[PDB]
């Protein structure tokens, strides 16, 4: 709902930059100013879209979707605040301003007589009002519904002033356009659009061009020959006195806050003054320390998704099968026990580590069987054989759930698990946190059972019993298929397991990366080759 | 991992702000300045999380998963781009420079006297260069390693000038500094940079402080007397000439872009120059029609999500039901087909709309026995019967998905379902786009059946068969139990259907939005009410 507020800073870029376009063409080759009243288009192209115009069993599925409606709860108090703290600064503007003018004194005659000595070639429309003060150090003017001058006493004091026709030429301009009626009705708008930042950026860009008229107007007054005298008396107003800009909502002569400015008050203030060294000592050892604790807990980079990137403690032979996987680009490797030695096809493809998905099921089922939440005579939660033989994911969800995630991880750790991270889902091993190479799991399947005593006996039979694939006078094969599949496309192909044969005891598992990468494919991959390497085939 | 970069905005922030921080109190209550070297630690803040400190069946699953990473290939391209725009830059004013220093002239014996007689009060290390110029209209300087002070000859041929005594403490000031060596290094460090704006922020500040130190400098060195005289010497820097900034990498005199500026330029150019007033009134003319061009497409607002606030087109009765709910907060509706009136329970909350989830499987199969998908012969894709009374979405799934979209919409739309949206997924009902209210499934159920004379026959009693829950000597109660879940929250549970009775035909609906809103419990709440109100008792 908030995306409408994005809307219409849609709406609102547009235009501002239209506007913005032809500014600069206008000025840049033809020397040409806009009737700024053209950004209350601005305003209006804020609001578009903000109109709106229009012109038997029980079944049930368990869904997840992004909430984005807290976000927009907040962001609409946020809104609310915003506009509250702007009301206030609007409204301690306007009460001095008000109290301001209460303060203001009728004009004399003879002030007057000169006032109208400047003015009377215009013959203007006599309904504002002009007055001169013992307060203020330099002309202000300001709206009220009124239209009011205002000049310090100062200045008619300065009888012989001369400049006093430069500075009610000013004056006038201003009074003429009403710019202080426009810039009142303009922040209005600005505060209920709160959360638009562009509308400051206007804010400002007019004032610019309406002292740029102003300026225009004086000089079309002037004789000049006097221009160099009038840009003297410019540059004076800034020579004596601070620039103010308490009254927001109004204009002063005193230019504003710049560069100039500040250098101008620091060579008349009595800066000469000096500091201890420790104030920049101290002030860099904290920041220092401080950058030191934000490092304690600070740090990442793209080496943390490293692979399987060490070496075996043994002997291995690079193979090619490539004839074999075809299209169905993967990795092959097989252990031979007895040789301490490793058979790799893709050396490079076999160190990736890729979620186990259903071949999790087979280290699963071995903390499940320690820990009694299933076990050898009883397996049920369906049970193992069943849920390795039949896919079912039910069932093993249930042992992952009932495993302490420290008894996990404690035998994930000590195979030497991947990356041995079961992240915090009872499904952890299927297109998620744990994640394990095609090497590792040939290396970490023969420790499990081979080197890790940790197990039970019965815990390490009864897995490979529901494993059982195939059996024959040579070899009993064993392992477990499935595939990560994301977005209806199948990434992650597995078929992991054993060998044990008439000759020696085989690991193996295949890994399929690409074009159809199925459990199913993984197993054929992996029996053509076991069978080709003499694992299957008792030789 | 272009989170990286935004780890490195926060810390950069971080160490940015508390150094603004100092630097306002220090200011405000000691006028005190710092060594502005300490930004240099703020470009080591926005280092640190960079540096990489670590100090048998197959059971697949479909998978769905952000995708962030899309983002990250485009971020690295921009940030390439982003550094190579700079690096032009750069160049540009640096080959300016190169060829501005090989235009220079050795100054001779009486300047250099007037040097001396200015500088021998320091006796300072005469390890950089001062030289004269024929091109340049004002004194700057830069740095190729030789500390160069250029001044035009024009400033020498003004041998009674004074005022060179100013203009040389000036560069003094900023040559003990080497302001323009720190400038080059910091911005270099900065092009790298070019996706924290921040850097910008903290390079134009810099450049404040430095000329604030100038100043202190020229300043100490001065008879206060005269403190008038020099201020008056500064102000002359504008009103000569235009500012230059080509050279970003060095130092001028004449100050910088400023709205006073820009005035004094105005005044002295011959301006008076007038435009047609076709200028605005195209511009205007476009800006609005452009606007009214992104309202033929742009519209959003809340009452988008419209529940079924229309009325009936006969009478209804309320009906208060709260004991039997109990907990399970929800609605429930009637219809009397032969009375045409609705009893409602709840009239509001049964006018929200929810989507129907498994009850959708009542209209999925009108239309899927319409189109000959599943017949009712033949139902088969697990066939309807069973697939209703079993939960099995496999089915319902297959035959939404061989459902021509406009014909679904075609019936959606003549029975008034709900918001009739199916949006674009096979499972449109569950948890998705199509919703409908309670009341609004007793009346589509009442049109589907007894209104809507499009489908066959065959299909309204094949679904009803599929339906049946309950027969008996007094009725025959149909219906379909379902539940929306998210997060594992059950959220909307319904059961919705007819009872034919041996005394009149009913249409009822039950919803539960929260408790335990199972679709069991939603029939069992029907039931205990359709018993109650007469309608299972055959009354
Ligand atoms: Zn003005
Ligand atoms: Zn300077």
């Amino acid at each position: 709902m908030a995306k409408l507020l994005i809307m219409s800073i849609v709406s609102f870029c547009f235009i501002f930059l239209l506007l913005l376009f032809f500014r600069y063409i206008l000025k840049r080759y033809f020397n040409y100013m806009l009737n700024y009243k053209v950004w209350y288009l601005t305003l209006l192209a804020g609001l578009i879209p903000f109109i709106p115009i229009k012109f038997i069993q029980e079944f049930a599925t368990d869904i997840h979707k992004f909430n984005w409606d807290s976000i927009d709860n907040i962001c609409t108090v946020i809104w609310i605040v915003l506009v509250i703290i702007l009301s206030f600064k609007f409204l301690k503007a306007l009460l001095y301003l008000k109290y301001l003018k209460k303060q203001s004194l009728y004009l004399n005659e003879n002030e007057k007589n000169k006032i109208d000595t400047i003015l009377f070639n215009h013959q203007y429309k006599k309904n504002i009002v002009i007055r001169k003060a013992e307060t203020i150090q330099s002309p202000i003017t300001f709206w009220y519904g009124k239209y009011i001058i205002l000049i310090p006493s100062s200045y008619f004091k300065s009888v012989i002033d001369k400049r006093l026709k430069y500075i009610i030429l000013h004056e006038y301009a201003h009074a003429k356009n009403r710019d202080t009626l426009h810039l009142i009705i303009f922040n209005i708008f600005s505060i209920i659009m709160s959360y638009n930042p562009l509308v400051h950026i206007v804010k400002r860009k007019i004032i610019h061009d309406n002292e740029v008229e102003a300026d225009r107007f004086v000089l079309n007054n002037i004789n000049k020959n006097e221009f160099k005298t009038y840009a003297e008396s410019i540059m004076d107003s800034v020579l004596n006195v601070p620039f103010f800009n308490k009254n927001i909502l109004s204009h002063s002569f005193n230019g504003k806050k710049s560069l100039l400015k500040r250098r101008l008050i620091n060579i008349k203030e009595a800066n000469l003054k000096k500091q201890s060294k420790l104030i920049l000592i101290f002030i860099c050892i904290f920041t220092f320390l401080l950058m030191v604790i934000q490092s304690q807990f600070l740090m990442g980079q793209s080496i943390t998704d490293y692979n399987y990137k060490k070496p075996l403690h043994n002997d291995y032979q690079i193979l090619d099968k490539s004839k074999i996987f075809g299209s169905n680009s993967g990795s092959f490797v097989m252990y031979s026990m007895k040789k301490d030695k490793y058979y790799i096809y893709n050396e490079k493809e076999s160190r990736k580590r890729y979620s186990p998905n259903s071949t999790y099921k087979i280290y699963l089922a071995m903390f499940g069987l320690d820990r009694h939440i299933i076990n050898d005579e009883n397996s049920r939660m369906q049970d193992l054989n069943t849920a390795m033989q039949n896919s079912v994911n039910w069932y093993f969800e249930r042992i992952s759930d009932q495993i302490p995630k420290n008894y996990t991880a404690t035998q994930l750790k000590q195979l030497n698990y991947g990356n041995k991270n079961l992240g915090s889902y009872k499904s952890y091993w299927m297109e998620d946190s744990l994640k394990i190479s095609n090497l590792e799991q040939v290396i970490v399947f023969k420790n499990m059972m081979e080197q890790n005593n940790h197990f039970s006996k019965k815990a390490k039979n009864q897995l490979s019993s529901s494993l059982l694939i195939k059996k024959n006078e040579k070899y009993e094969l064993y392992g477990k298929t499935g595939t990560g599949i994301v977005n209806g496309k199948y990434n992650n192909g597995w078929f992991v397991g054993y060998v044990i044969t008439n000759h020696d005891k085989y690991y193996f598992a295949t890994h399929l990366s690409d074009g159809k990468p199925s459990g199913k494919n993984a197993e054929l991959i992996s029996e053509k080759i076991l069978k080709e390497m003499g694992v299957l085939n008792g030789q």
